[PDB]
DNA sequence: GGATGTATATATCTGACACGTGCCTGGAGACTAGGGAGTAATCCCCTTGGCGGTTAAAACGCGGGGGACAGCGCGTACGTG
């Protein structure tokens, strides 16, 4: 509605984290949300891929 | 009849003890000041019991081969007179 679609960030516990992934898969198809955990060459592999 | 082993008595060594003496260093008495005990406040560090997540280090198993150890020879360096 506003156009303000650049980058958020939302900071959540591990536990709960699953349960936020597919509410935006769910309730928001169209965004870009991606997900950032792991090890070092994981996001790495976020950071220079997406 | 001459020579030999043992037994009590007296002089000498030898560390310890009684007495003497100096003197100086420790003790008795009085006074004082300050060092340390006690109190209160403030703030930071440590304790004991929990949780979550990362992850690198620790634990375990197994092959193998390098090294510890035992045995044997030798010759020389050290023991011995």
């Amino acid at each position: 509605a506003r156009r303000q679609n650049g980058p958020h960030i939302i900071v959540v516990p591990l536990s709960t984290m699953p349960a936020w992934l597919d509410t935006f898969e769910k309730w928001a198809p169209d965004l870009n949300c991606i997900c950032y955990m792991g090890n070092q060459k994981s996001r790495d592999t976020i950071r220079e891929y997406e």
